[PDB]
């Protein structure tokens, strides 16, 4: 029965470069979580300084459609990042299995995605690698984007990459690719090999099928521009007609984090029952430490 801290490990769900992701169950609350495991003996002191800077950024991202950090466990040899588990898997695999989303469903998911990316851009964080593997779905079909703020070597894509491949314009291109997959069920640029795929991206031409509206085609043009300076801004794309159809009283606007309630006495009483003292509870919550206590508090809610 392998444990990591207060977590029971169940199975691997992702791997790449220097990272591995496992599904686990929190022993104290029974809640499923995803645990990214990074072997620090696999890194140079430059890479470790990088990892720490990027963990710090992860701690400032608090958005309902961004995979949330619950707890950090660090030993001499390993860094464990305990984060939200998205039981639905990749959006891309859901589209392959079930075909395009109709524009209503696609609009609802794309509003979540634009909100998450704009919220990060507002904090001067660019993803740089939005792709199939990090657009995930939770049990209620809400989007959860993984790996914001993380360099590639700590994560587990030619079809999504802007032609000029570090600023937000790079994400805006990817968002256009993503939008096209949601409404069509297919990628806008493909090829028989990577050389042909690259050539199609640089040509910038993609097919508008019979079922896609003018308003949807017009929206795509704000993202999928070869010149990065002529790409729309996310604060600008937020006012687009397609984006807000059926949201006439509810225009998409930059997300504002809620105030964190760290004073829920029911959850604090539960955690005293678990064996934590009132004083370590109060300190961990007030300092927002991403430790075994703050994780339990969040998982209790
Ligand atoms: Br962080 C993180 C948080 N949530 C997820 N959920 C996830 C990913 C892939 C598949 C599934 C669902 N299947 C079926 C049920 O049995 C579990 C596996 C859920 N993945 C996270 N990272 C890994 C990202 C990833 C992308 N392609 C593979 N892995």
């Amino acid at each position: 029965q392998p444990h990591i801290g207060n977590y029971r490990l169940l199975k691997t769900i992702g791997k790449g470069n220097f990272a591995k992701v496992k599904l686990a169950r929190h022993i104290l609350t029974g809640r499923e979580v995803a645990i990214k495991i990074i072997d620090k003996t696999q890194l140079n002191p430059t890479s470790l300084q990088k990892l720490f800077r990027e963990v710090r950024i992860m701690k400032i991202l608090n958005h309902p459609n961004i995979v949330k950090l619950f707890e950090v466990i660090e030993t001499e040899k390993t860094l464990y990042l305990i984060m939200e588990y998205a039981s639905g898997g990749e959006v891309f695999d859901y589209l392959v299995a079930h075909g395009r989303m109709k524009e209503k469903e696609a609009r609802s998911k794309f509003r979540q995605i634009v909100s998450a990316v704009q919220y990060c851009h507002q904090k001067r964080i660019v993803h740089r690698d939005l792709k199939a593997e990090n657009l995930l779905l939770d049990a209620d079909m809400n989007i959860k984007i993984a790996d914001f703020g993380f360099s590639n070597e700590f994560t587990v894509s030619p079809p999504y990459a802007a032609p000029e491949l570090d600023g937000p314009e790079v994400d805006v291109w990817s968002l256009g690719v993503i939008l096209y997959t949601l409404v069509s069920g297919s990628l806008p640029f493909d090829g028989q090999n990577l050389k042909e795929l690259r050539e199609r991206v640089l040509r910038g031409k993609y097919r508008i099928p019979f079922y896609m509206s003018t308003d949807c085609e017009n929206l795509l043009k704000r993202f999928l521009v070869l010149n990065p300076i002529k790409r729309g801004t996310l604060e600008q794309i937020m006012k687009d007609r397609w984006i807000n159809a059926g949201h006439e009283e509810d225009e998409l606007k930059p997300f504002v984090e809620p105030e964190l309630d760290i004073s829920d006495q029911k959850r604090i009483d539960i955690m005293v029952g678990m064996g934590y003292s009132q004083e370590e509870i109060q300190e961990s919550l007030s300092k927002m430490k991403y430790d075994e206590i703050t994780a339990t508090y969040l998982l209790l809610g």
